[PDB]
């Protein structure tokens, strides 16, 4: 009814269950793919997916979202592939991936057009499939936010109040790009509770992670397993420290894991010394034991897994 | 031998005949289309292709040099399609068109690694279809020469010397982007007999032209029918100008029509009033009849389509 799905019938909110909110089968350049594909393999792509979901499904993990488009090489006829394989709860999502500037097609464009590319996704269906988007996904990061940046931004509004989805963010953690985001969605009716500023995991500062919770949008503690931004266990006293400053109402924990990553900054030989344990399942063998093991109680877990995503979905 | 080809032979370098320098098949944003090819239709932009080709081979058009590269959509199937129904030389090419970035692929990523995708559609086959590419793009606009822009140049620079291709440049014409692109790439052993320096002819700046025309290059006065920069009769006398002033064995002239283009600033329907006699046999209308009207030889026109291009392929 309200929450939309890959291969399957729309769930309502609270038939979402415990839900892994960020999380990539695979990303790729649309641009050099399209040119060189002797470069990619569609079966280990789709076995690494396939392997990797399957064991998060045992877990208990019910709904995985997949923050995946524009720019990261969105692929819903290879998202249908692996729901099929593992039967897994997939949103997909719409917007656009981006740090500095649109690609050209977006010379001279109105930010409406923009918006309406995702209202398209959202109503009509993603890339003819019929599969629709259940949000939009918005990206700054060091360059922080530029004239592009903001237009794909207010599209986001825009696209927010027109389908009542709500959108996810992409920030860097130590430049503000999170608060910026969280303003200019507000400043445009959009609903705080309503908006995930992510990755501001990645940083210890614990008032610039509250004062946009206090700000009322969901906080990002994504990116468990990358410790190239910050460790596991510096992310998980993070985390601790404002579950009992009383934020777990505000809290989502998730990877962002990529099955497989196009970057070269992240080749699959640079996965030590850069993200030893970074997996699609590390919270479960790591994070989660460790808060019970410092006094979380079992409503805390599934509050963010389970009941911070029903409120974000409706 | 020296000068390959799509779906066909190499040539050599004299049997090149009567070529248009820059031109495009059709162009597109890689990722959109592969993101929604719903509005998009492989037939009328096929047809268009296929019926603006026949023409210009009708008035003596040999050989078509089409600088489509990543960022325009270059698809090396769609350009054997093409090439068999009307049996005309294109010489393929590679490179990154860019403004101000690179893709995400490129994160961290040397020069190196960019020359070699370049190396590798020279020497071994663009896309893996054994087609191989000519010579190599790059582009610089507004936003001037930038980190990722400048990357892109000196990655051409080496492109060049290991590979002994041409390299044509996009810049904008009132900004001196031209310059800094033939500067960056003499200073790194790149032959400015070897270097097209395009589109300098969307300014009346007969200064500027001459220095970089002097400065060894190829000079661009490749966009004939694009009002919106500089009107028909404009670029006439501009021509005109330096043929008198003894340029014309460094003034190559084209469309660099797009039978089919992505970007919404060029609208099929803005065609009027942006660009209304723009197309591929344009200058056979126009241009040739004006020069030989106004004292040009048929030596000259001979020389800028013929005995030029031979230069820059050799
Ligand atoms: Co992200
Ligand atoms: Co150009
Ligand atoms: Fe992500
Ligand atoms: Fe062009």
């Amino acid at each position: 009814m309200r929450i939309p799905l890959v291969g399957k019938e729309p769930i309502e909110a609270e038939d979402m269950g415990f839900t892994l909110i960020h999380e990539h089968l695979r990303v790729f350049s649309e641009a050099v793919r399209y040119q060189w594909p002797h470069l990619y393999n569609e079966d280990e792509e789709l076995r690494n997916a396939v392997n990797e979901v399957k064991r998060a499904m045992q877990f208990g993990v019910k709904t995985i979202v997949d923050p995946t488009v524009m720019g990261l090489g969105r692929d819903i006829r290879f998202m249908e592939k692996v729901v099929k394989t593992t039967g897994i709860n997939l949103v997909a999502g719409t917007g656009i991936y981006i740090y500095v500037d649109l690609p050209f097609y977006f010379l001279n464009r109105s930010i409406d057009e923009i918006a309406d590319l995702f209202i398209h996704d959202i109503k009509e269906g993603i890339q003819a499939t019929s599969n629709k988007a259940g949000f939009v996904k918005i990206a700054a990061d060091e360059p922080g936010i530029t004239k592009d940046v903001e237009k794909v931004i207010r599209a986001a509004a825009i696209t927010h109040k027109e389908a009542k989805v709500p959108i996810i963010t992409h920030s860097n953690a130590h430049n503000n790009t999170g608060l910026e985001e969280q303003r200019i969605l507000m400043e445009e009716g959009v609903d705080p509770g309503k908006i995930l500023i992510g990755h501001l995991g990645d940083t210890d500062n614990t008032d610039y992670i509250k004062k946009i919770a206090d700000k009322g949008s969901f906080i990002g503690l994504d990116r468990y397993g990358l410790d190239l931004f910050l460790p596991v266990d510096k992310r998980n006293e993070t985390t601790l420290k404002l579950i009992k400053d009383g934020y777990s109402d505000r809290i989502m924990i998730s990877h962002d894991y990529c099955c497989t990553i196009d970057w070269g900054t992240a080749r699959p030989e640079l996965k030590p010394k850069l993200a030893p344990r970074w997996s699609m399942a590390l919270i479960f063998e790591d994070t989660i034991p460790f808060l019970k093991k410092n006094g979380v109680s079992e409503e805390v877990i599934d509050i963010i897994f389970k009941e911070n995503p029903k409120k974000f979905f409706s």
